[PDB]
């Protein structure tokens, strides 16, 4: 889950 989210945020920004 950590990675999923990490990646989400990365993309968002
Ligand atoms: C999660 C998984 C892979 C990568 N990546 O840089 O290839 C990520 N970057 O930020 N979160 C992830």
């Amino acid at each position: 889950a950590a990675a999923a989210l990490a990646a989400a945020l990365a993309q968002a920004l």
